Parts: C-alpha cells; structure tokens; sequence
C-alpha cells in the first residue's frame, strides 16, 4: 500500500520521498507492476500456440521453444527498465524468448540489433511509449525490410492516444497515460528520473532545468 | 521464503519450478536483491559526498547532485537487469545518476560493438556496472578505453558477480553484490546463447547444457 501525500511546500511525498519536479502522479510501482505482468499473460498466451521458421533443426516451421524462441527486439535507452521486469514477468509465464536491442536517439540509428535470423521469426519490439508514433513508424519499418519476420507486433509500457501524429496502434499496452510529459520508471529529462518506481507528470517548463549535455 | 529442493529426476525445483539445465542453486532472488541493495547503500554512501566538474553551471567543481550526477556506464547485455535494479535502489538511497551503455566482444582479443553517447566526462565521476568478473581481461579493456578516452576524476567498478578463481590479469572491482563459484553461471543475467537470462534466481550450468543452443539467433 504506497502513502501518496503533499508537504507544506505543496509537494508530491510518495512513501516518505518527496517529487518537487512532479504536477502529478500516474501510477504508483505496485499498479505498474500489476500492469506490465498481466501483459505479459496477455504476450505468453498469445504466443505459446504459434510457429516460426526452424533455425535449431535446419527447417522448416517448428513450435516457439527454447530452440525457437520469440525474438523481442528492446528499444535504448527508454525501455531497459519496463524490459527487464517484462522478460522476468514473461519467465514466470513460461514464453520461450531471447531479448536483442536496438538504440534510437532525437531519427537516427545509434546501434544496430546483433541478431542476424531473424527471418520468418515471430518479433515483438518492447518500446516505453507510443505518443506521437513517429518512432514507432521508423523502428517498425527497419525491422520489417532489414529483418523480414513472419510478424512484428509491438508491446508499449505507455500509451499516451491524445499526443497522436501518425497512425500507430500498438498490439499490446500496460498502462494509458495522461496527455502530459511523463517521468518515472525510464521516463527522463535529460536521463534524470528514469530511477523513480512511480510515474508521474513533470511540472510544466522543468523539461529544460537540465540544458547541459551530458 | 524460497523452498529449493530436488525432484524425483534429481532435478533442482525453485519454488514449485524445475530447472532441468541447473546443476546447484548459486543464489535465490532474494539473495541477489539483498545483496545488490547493500552494495547500492555503499555506493550511495561512497559518492554522496563527492564534488566533481560543474557542467550546469559550466563553472569549476559542485557536489554530485541531479545538475551534476554520477555517470554510470552499464555493459550490454549482461548487465541490463542487474542495472535496472540497482538504479532503482540508488534511487531508494537518493544517489543523483544518469546512465549510458556500451557493449564489448571478443575474437580472444576484445573489440567494441557500441559506444556510449555520453561526450562530457572530463572531471567526472564515472562508474561501470558490469554483470561478472572471471578472467579481469573484458574490464582491463573497458577500464583503459575509458579511462584514456574520456579522463574521468574517477573510475570505479560494481560487479554484481565475482568469480575469483577465474582471473588471468589483477582485477578487482571496487564494489562486489554477489562471490560465484569457479563454474558456468545462468540466470539473473547469465545466459547460455541469449536463454536463461529471465530467470529470477542464479545457477551453476550442468556441463553437457552449454552447446544446447548452438544456432546463431
Ligand atoms: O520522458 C518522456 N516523457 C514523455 O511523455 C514522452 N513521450 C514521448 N517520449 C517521452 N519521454
Ligand atoms: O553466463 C555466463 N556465465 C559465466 O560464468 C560467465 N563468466 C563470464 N561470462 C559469463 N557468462
């Protein structure tokens, strides 16, 4: 059970720490946590039932297994967080998966995924949001013609539908956010906050207390 | 409370969960989790103190703070949950940081298969958070590029395993969660060809397991 509180400064305290750079919270760890897990059901149902090409055994469609597993493709640096309890969640559940990652900076590339089979795999992309969908749009398109999956979905920790530029739907999401800049677990300015176990919205202006490139 | 048992088959059961590819338990989650939250208390209590370059102000030198936080740099992929843990208990213990990756490989000679993007540690603080140290040869790398390339004030590593029988060159990291014996190790990190990495709690390897996997993902 979290104490969500305001002190005499009018600041957000969250189990005795206060947040002066929130407006408000979003979601305490425990609802995060609740969240991510039930997606990962959600992913491990979904699945455990298919096939993909057989690179263990020479051909030709063999169940997703330890021998083929699902290949989930994490997006740096926004998603290591959600991805490291996502895959634990997913161990629990029991989906054979194997996790690669790709780096995106604001678009270019900064680091190419190592994985080099991936074609006719079943490839999920673990992503921290979908706000504009730009981003999602550029990754999805790379993975699609450099790697030629069977299917690609998308699994986002975040989905914040009132930011919206482009079409961008993704197949699974833990939580729906407020139209506002969220921090918290990986949500960052300038990479502070990314440590916090609750998401919340950032005061308005505070996106430029850190100008200093790091 | 964990239960760790053997099956009927020999087989070591983790809380209702068998592990036919285990030949001893190393360390239970909760073990781990307590392990990684002391060292974060020591590292929290070790740099707290600590002024380094202001790059905020772009004045002289200012406590490490958010304006000027400790730089860590993770080592990819090992390392990417352990980080994801200890960053949260620096957080707990209110360490300012920002975090980076870089990713090595070896040939066996090392070679880099990604950089940081961090371009302002000059004067800076710098940590490694690397998941094990065995022979010292991957860390003897990172240490000397790091240190050559980017002139921290200090440079300092956390290892959430050491393997102490494995060394070939001196190395010891300054901050150690975890000692694991002189064998192959999955789980919590660990893998054998990218499996076994979502496993909550670490293993010894039986010895005919590790070629299980030999297509290249
Ligand atoms: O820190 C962040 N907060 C956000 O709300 C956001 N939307 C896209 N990318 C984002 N990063
Ligand atoms: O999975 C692993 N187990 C080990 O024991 C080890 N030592 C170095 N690198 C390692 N990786």
């Amino acid at each position: 059970v979290h104490v969500v509180s305001r002190n005499a400064e009018g600041v957000i305290v969250v189990d005795g720490k206060a947040y002066p750079m929130a407006e408000e919270l979003v979601a305490t760890e425990s609802v995060i946590q609740r969240s991510i897990k039930a997606v990962a059901k959600q992913i491990a149902d979904f699945y455990r039932p298919l096939s993909h090409r057989d690179t263990h055994g020479g051909g030709g469609v063999a169940p997703i297994s330890d021998e083929n597993p699902l290949i989930i493709i994490s997006v740096l640096k926004g998603s290591y967080i959600f991805t490291a309890d996502m895959v634990r969640y997913l161990g629990d559940y029991g989906l054979p998966h194997v996790v690669d990652f790709l780096r995106v900076a604001s678009m270019q590339l900064l680091a190419e995924t190592q994985f080099k089979a991936l074609r006719g795999k079943h490839v999920l992309i673990l992503e921290d949001i979908v706000d504009s969908g730009k981003t999602l749009r550029y990754i999805l398109d790379k993975v699609q013609r450099e790697h030629q999956p069977a299917t690609l979905k998308v699994c986002v920790l975040a989905d914040k539908p009132g930011g919206r530029r482009v079409t961008m739907q993704p197949d699974f999401v833990c939580l729906t956010v407020p139209n506002k800049y969220v921090i918290g677990y990986g949500f960052e300015v300038n990479d502070r906050f990314r440590c916090f176990r609750h998401i919340f919205t950032l005061r308005p202006g505070e996106a430029r207390r850190y100008p200093a490139h790091l």
